[PDB]
DNA sequence: TCCAAGCGCAACG
DNA sequence: CGTGCGCTGGA
């Protein structure tokens, strides 16, 4: 299954299995905001499946200063160990300084970066996480790391799209004209008999990719933006030890009892 | 309303 | 197993 399914999978065995008290609607915050506990004791369950990523901040390469600024347009404040990051980073300059999209790993111990992950997670209010080998599997930010193998790698991620609309649709019929592609609009909804799912178009400096929705296609406007983020990659455990388990269970069977 | 950017997400070649 | 689109301040 992919993630939209499994994130679907992990609400509906939450709720069966502890009652209808987590929810999943609505709109989400620009930070981490997947499933809440909405009982007295509220809380965010983070759902992950086994191969993940797991937070990001963007660093500027400061070129002159030869070090690794935060970017002021980042989401979360700089800890500790977002601070061992960048000064590892700043220290090795040469090294990290030329970007890429294949990336650079990051060699610090693992443990700094499972301690960024549980005080990013903790600023979001994100006090449980969920995955499955299987199994399902419910556990505190506290005891993330007997769960997930963790790594940091520094990487060019490129920025997300943004739904076509009125002012770009000028633009977006030539582009089609120009590819020679036969469309009708009905307002910003694209309709053809080609098949043009995944198709990539550009005109006039917009590259614009076409998806199929439901009986029409849906047209967005990729960015332009290339900058670099430290991001975190997770990989479930296979050797989980059962005790933590069983004790984080009942953590969790608390958590919802307050 | 619109755009650049950062964070969401494992997806995919 | 070694890359980016969908969604969400400020002008
Ligand atoms: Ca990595």
């Amino acid at each position: 299954m992919n993630w939209k399914e499994f994130e679907v999978f992990c609400v509906t065995y939450l709720n069966k299995t502890y009652g209808n008290k987590f929810a999943k609607k609505g709109e989400s915050d620009s930070t981490t905001s997947d499933i809440l506990f909405t009982g007295n004791n509220p809380f965010y369950i983070e759902a992950k499946m086994p191969h993940s990523q797991c937070g990001q901040f963007v660093l500027i390469p400061n070129r002159a200063e030869y070090k690794f600024d935060y970017s002021p347009k980042n989401k979360s404040e700089i800890n500790p160990y977002t601070q061992k990051i960048m000064q590892f980073m700043s220290e090795n300059f040469s090294e990290y300084a030329n970007l890429s999209t294949k990336g650079k790993i990051i060699p610090l111990p693992e443990s700094v970066f499972v301690n960024w992950i549980k005080e990013y997670y903790k600023s979001k209010s994100v006090k449980f996480f969920i995955t499955s080998n299987g199994d399902f599997i419910i556990f505190p930010i506290e005891h993330f790391e007997h769960y997930f193998n963790v790594s940091c790698t520094y990487r060019i991620k490129k920025s997300g799209s943004r739904h076509l609309n009125s002012k770009s649709l000028p633009d977006f019929k030539q582009a089609l004209d120009k590819k020679g592609i036969s469309y009708t609009m009905r307002g910003l909804e694209l309709h053809s008999d080609e098949n043009i799912h995944d198709k990539r178009i550009s005109g006039d400096d917009k590259d614009f990719l076409i998806k199929e929705n439901n009986g029409a296609y849906h047209v967005k406007i990729l960015s332009n933006t290339f900058n670099a983020n430290v991001i975190f990659s997770i990989s479930l455990k296979n050797n989980i030890s059962l005790f933590i388990l069983n004790e984080d269970r009942k953590a969790f069977e608390a958590a919802i009892s307050l």
